[PDB]
């Protein structure tokens, strides 16, 4: 027996109440309203206001995404929302892997494949065979070697790219050379002909995609933001491109969403956008990762997908 | 001991000679020119003059390419041109299986996750996400279940996609359905969403997407043409993409190479172009193909790759 509240600003309540009472049949789920004070167990929350978490002894916080940067930032303006006792866990992979990988590998092909170039041919009704590209000259970069990172150099290296990636701590996958920390970033990047940014947003890695690292990549190199629009510098990107250090940028994140009309990414010949949508939240598989995970946190059993407050996601 | 001739239109021929003399030390390899009526025991040929082959009897030919329609239609013009006791060989796959697997894949993911759509919304800065497809609406149909084809199928069916495939004879791939016949095509069309083209040119297939075939695919289909331009009627394509039987339409090969500036392909939205590049024939691993199949023939090995005159494939 257990009480479960749930809050997302856009998404199908209704249908994620059902769904939930499904999958956990002992479970009295409600959606939260304003003035909602009765208890609570468990909480599955999107962009959740003060009110709905201040003050609750909750056995788990579940944030529906992957993504924890609205959330702790909240947190950190509002320090009586979450008392340290609650565990906060986010959606991990439920789908957003696999998508990700879709993603990545078909625009790196794209490049490889240099679609791009004939596709500017074809505007002038100009035919012209070009030399190919070699593997040798791809070497894929993936900032962030997670648990989407993971997914996204397992799918490459089936491409037989050469693969390397960037993250705090060292890793251990065969054939992608693991790069850890700041003072191995500049190392990392002087063979990136892709990269693919795949961080989490923290005070740590705003704004790291700037001037100072853009110079760094190989030129002709090309950009994938996958991850949060403020990891990179818009202003410095444009100047990147518009030199010819960076031959292409495919864009899905961006630091004001939507992207406003006035950007000059929009109509910028070497910029892909996409509105936010490289890895959506899929219902039933969220619904069936939360139920899962409950039902291990109740048996003792060690979890995975919990955040770090301290150390930001 | 053996004597080798090479003709190539356009490669680099002393390039060729070269390789081929390290990879067949025991061979005396020259490149033909018009009058050159000396002893040979092998030749390698692309577009090769009628009087090249005509009256030697050969211990082989290798053309050097996957498809041999343009040899086979001009020995049917010139019977006098290959004696029919000289086996054909072609080249298989030799590096281009992964590069139709690379291109399909890619196109494929492209279409799946709407990047057409996107860039269409992005020409009008317009943010606007879109409900993504769903693979059970998303079946490919491979025409053509050969060495590039099955290929193909195998690295699609990676990513979960239903598969179909139509060829002349049954074929055994689990999780492929396989159609097989003139008398099975209507079938196979019905719930081919991306219909891919691998088959060869020959009299039996030329013209074989045209209207009767574009009307029994569903709505919203896309078609990928890696193969011989004669197998799409252009005329009908561009009727069914301005009618939105077809949403898109990647074409790699074209009726006349290259495509003329007249054609409404080139400037049509949904159309993309590329320069007959899907797999080109790489020197190295096309070297290793012929070498190893000399040996073979020398050893009394049962070979693959051998044409089949008569069958005209
Ligand atoms: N539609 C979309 O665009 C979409 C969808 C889902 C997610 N996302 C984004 O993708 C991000 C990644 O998700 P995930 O599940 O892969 O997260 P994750 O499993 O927590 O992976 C985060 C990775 O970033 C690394 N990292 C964090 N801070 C770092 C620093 N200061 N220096 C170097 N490396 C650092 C971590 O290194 P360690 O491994 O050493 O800890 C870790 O490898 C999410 O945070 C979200 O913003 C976007
Ligand atoms: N850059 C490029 O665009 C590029 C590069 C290389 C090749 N290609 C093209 O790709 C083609 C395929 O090469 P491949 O090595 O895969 O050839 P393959 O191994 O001979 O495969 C041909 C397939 O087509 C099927 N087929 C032939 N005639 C048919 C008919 N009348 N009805 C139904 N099915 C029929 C065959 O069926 P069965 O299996 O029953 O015999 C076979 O499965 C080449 O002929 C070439 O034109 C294009
Ligand atoms: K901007
Ligand atoms: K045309
Ligand atoms: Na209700
Ligand atoms: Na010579």
């Amino acid at each position: 027996h257990m009480d479960i509240i749930f809050y997302h600003p856009t998404f199908d309540t209704q249908w994620w109440i059902e769904a939930l009472r499904k999958a956990i049949p002992q479970a009295r789920v409600r959606a939260w309203k304003s003035g909602d004070n009765d208890s609570a167990d468990y909480a599955l929350v999107w962009h959740p206001p003060v009110e709905m978490l201040a003050g609750r002894d909750l056995k788990a916080v579940f944030a529906l995404g992957a993504g924890v940067d609205s959330i702790l930032s909240k947190l950190q303006a509002h320090p009586e929302m979450l008392n340290p006792s609650v565990p906060l866990f986010r959606l991990e992979d439920t789908g957003m892997g696999e998508q990700m990988q879709e993603y990545a590998v078909s625009q790196v092909l794209h490049w490889f494949r240099r679609f791009d170039d004939y596709r500017i041919q074809q505007n002038s009704s100009h035919w012209q065979p070009l030399p190919e590209y070699h593997r040798e000259d791809f070497t894929i970069g993936i900032l962030g070697a997670g648990v989407l990172g993971s997914k996204v150099a397992q799918s490459l290296q089936t491409w037989r790219f050469p693969l390397r990636c960037w993250s705090r701590t060292r890793k251990s996958w065969p054939g992608v050379q693991s790069f850890a920390g700041r003072e191995e970033l500049s190392a990392f990047l002087s063979q990136c002909r892709v990269l693919i940014n795949l961080l989490p947003n923290t005070p740590e890695t705003v704004g790291i995609i700037n001037q100072q690292l853009l110079e760094k990549l190989p030129d002709g190199a090309y950009l994938l933001n996958l991850a949060r629009g403020v990891h990179v510098v818009e202003d410095d990107l444009l100047a990147a491109l518009d030199s010819g250090k960076v031959k292409g940028a495919m864009l899905d994140v961006f630091n004001r969403e939507p992207l406003p009309p006035e950007s000059p990414l929009w109509q910028h010949p070497r910029v892909t956008i996409t509105p936010h949508v490289a890895a959506i939240t899929r219902p039933a598989e969220a619904v069936e990762y939360i139920s899962r995970t409950i039902a291990q946190l109740e048996k003792g059993e060690k979890v995975c997908g919990q955040v770090d407050r301290a150390r930001g996601y």
